């Protein structure tokens, strides 16, 4: 059974595509946008966010904010050049944690970049990075199709 997660727009990561080694063709050097968004349907860490507890767990690879990433979609800039867009959906509580702790927000941004890199075999720039003041890139964020074992425990069947 496939469930739908309708993400709530939050903020955008702007970057650059350095290389594409995946099953599909992408143009190197094109602008990349990542929509960091949220839903209460995304799993969340079992350990509540407390900086002194959690940052050592992150170093130990024992704690992470779960991310559900969409397939990429194409948009175009004003000169007609292709730009690639991904949605990275996290639990709504985790979206509030990254408001109050800038160190956690930086790590979450890195996790979102790695998530797109993993799912589509792309390499994204860590230097040519920006944070547009918009909530999302593009029109309505499309629904994420997920299996029931991917949902937050309290929202499973």
């Amino acid at each position: 059974s496939v469930s739908k997660i309708e993400p709530i727009a939050d903020f955008v990561i702007k970057t650059k595509l350095l290389s594409a080694n995946g099953p599909e063709k992408l143009q190197d050097g094109r602008k990349v946008f990542i929509n960091v968004c949220h839903s209460p349907l995304v799993p969340k860490p079992e350990v509540d966010f407390n900086a002194r507890i959690v940052f050592p767990l992150i170093i130990q690879n024992e704690w992470e904010i779960p991310i559900i990433t969409s397939c990429y979609r194409m948009d175009h800039d004003k000169k007609g050049q292709e730009c690639y867009v991904w949605d990275c959906c996290i639990n709504s509580d985790c979206s509030r944690w990254i408001c109050d702790d800038i160190q956690l927000r930086e790590i979450l941004v890195e996790w979102c970049l790695e998530s797109c890199e993993i799912r589509d075999s792309v390499v994204l720039c860590r230097d040519r990075i920006a944070f547009p003041k918009m909530k999302k890139k593009g029109a309505e964020l499309p629904a994420l199709e997920v299996l029931n074992d991917e949902l937050h425990q309290d929202y499973k069947a």
